[PDB]
């Protein structure tokens, strides 16, 4: 008698998440028919209800660590054998996988679908994600991009229950499927359909959770033997429901095994290989389709998700370079302590053509929270700006301006990276070709500010930014919360 969780994403009302509490029920069907008891519970979310450019965006990241704790804290409290979490497309499903790489019993994902023709159209964090977990076998085939009001996708919701029944029964774990050959799976895939950056740092998150080697020098590393296969939103001119009907992730994948990428030998959640389920897909995409390019005739020959490193960036830093016409630029340094002090300079005007825009005190502690910042690129196109000036933050920018944005700047300024040391008209390059994220002053004198730099105190003394600010580790290895506390 295998008592098994319901993980119900999106618990939080809202005329947004109708569909995926029609897909628990069917869960819960195909859970009692294959023989278990299922025990239904709901998980916390705020997306859609996020108000863009204010601090609700610091919770972002925040509720992505609650719902992994909520997840790890009921299904070891109830002292269950497995758990189903349905995701919805939000951007913090990706909790529900760092709780799984927690409690390692066997465990499945399924994604609450994407929309049909906008944040779930397109290949955002959400879709990214889910197209990620199935890559990495903790989804079955084809789930990824099923369409939420689809029945396909509730009659693959009801099979992934009868498959994690099958799982408990042969103990497959999430450390069994969850191997660096998996991560190299997936970042492969998230290159491949053009995925967001975000999915960077949650798949850094899962592997610093679950004990396998991940580091941003990875994504780097693969980025240039992969090619964007896809031709998707935003970016692109494709929606997810396209990349659907041209055979969605097991067309990418097969791809990419055929191609010598893919590691062939990883295990999914059905225990066969990834070769294995991928046995009858075509070596090639479809005829009649631009959806998915032939790997032959790409839509771009390496991947977007750039790592920079320098000086500036010493453990690393994220750049999508993928609408860029000019991917180097050096100029002087503006720099801001807050996504607000910054948005209210460009609307000064006192932003100019040429200037390196620094917004610091945004990373993980220093927010907290690593807020996305939507305000400054957008501010940055509306002032004209957008193909003369460079980005970077130790935080995260959603969307693009057509010139070098750069995010994920780690160390992070409130531990004292050297974002934290950038004075004042700096001439600061940034340098794709070179991979170059660099501070133009001596090394030396680098170290003299740094001798004089002191911690700052912290925005938020109390409450949950406070006890996340103190945990939080740094954003490349994924923003966790719970390593090295001991």
């Amino acid at each position: 008698k295998p008592i098994v969780g319901i993980a119900n994403g999106y618990s939080t009302i809202t005329p947004c998440n109708m569909g995926i509490n029609d897909l628990a029920l069917r869960a819960e069907a195909g859970l009692r028919t294959a023989g278990a008891m299922p025990q239904l519970f709901g998980t916390i979310t705020i997306s859609d209800g996020i108000s863009m450019g204010t601090e609700g965006m610091k919770y972002s990241l925040v509720s992505r660590e609650v719902i992994a704790d909520s997840i790890e804290t009921v299904c070891n409290g109830q002292r269950m054998d497995g758990v189903l979490a349905i995701g919805g497309c939000d951007k913090n499903m990706p909790g529900a996988m760092i709780a799984m790489a927690r409690l390692n019993i066997p465990s499945i994902f399924v994604y609450g679908g994407t929309i049909k023709p906008g944040s779930c159209g397109g290949m955002f964090t959400a879709n990214t994600m889910s197209s990620a977990f199935e890559a990495m076998g903790m989804s079955l085939p084809y789930s990824s991009t099923m369409a939420a009001v689809d029945g396909e996708k509730a009659d693959s919701t009801e099979e992934s229950a009868k498959v994690l029944v099958e799982a408990i029964k042969k103990q497959i774990l999430p450390s069994q499927i969850l191997t660096r050959k998996a991560f190299e799976n997936a970042i492969a895939v998230i290159m491949a359909v053009g995925g967001s950056t975000n999915a960077v740092l949650h798949l850094l998150a899962i592997a610093n959770t679950i004990g396998v080697p991940l580091s941003l020098d990875d994504f780097e590393t693969i980025r240039h033997k992969v090619p964007v296969l896809c031709d998707l939103k935003p970016s692109g001119k494709y929606v997810t429901t396209n990349l659907h009907a041209a055979g969605g992730i097991p067309q990418v994948m097969k791809i990419l095994l055929v191609n010598g990428i893919l590691h062939g030998d990883a295990l999914t959640i059905t225990g066969q290989t990834i070769a294995e389920v991928l046995a009858d897909i075509p070596d090639q995409p479809p005829a009649g389709q631009d959806v998915i390019h032939s790997w032959d005739d790409p839509v771009y020959q390496e991947g977007h998700l750039a790592v920079l490193k320098g000086n500036l960036a010493t453990e690393g830093s994220v750049a999508k370079i993928s609408g860029v016409k000019k991917p180097v630029i050096t100029g002087p340094a503006k720099v801001f302590e807050s996504e607000e002090d910054c948005l209210e300079a460009i609307l000064a005007g006192k932003i100019q053509a040429g200037d390196v825009v620094v917004v610091r005190y945004e990373g993980p502690k220093g927010g907290p929270g690593m807020r996305e910042m939507l305000a400054p690129t957008s501010a940055i196109i509306g002032a004209g700006l957008g193909d003369s000036v460079g980005l970077i933050t130790d935080g995260r920018f959603s969307g693009g301006t057509y010139g070098l944005v750069v995010g994920h700047v780690a160390p992070e300024a409130y531990v004292g990276g050297a974002i934290a040391l950038v004075q004042e008209g700096d001439q600061i390059t940034i340098d794709a070709g070179k991979r170059l994220l660099q501070l133009n002053i001596s090394e030396e004198e680098l170290a003299q500010r740094r001798a004089q730099w002191t911690p700052p105190q912290p925005r938020y003394p109390r409450g949950i930014l406070a006890k996340y600010a103190k945990l939080v580790s740094s954003s490349s290895l994924g923003a966790v919360t719970d390593i090295d506390l001991f």
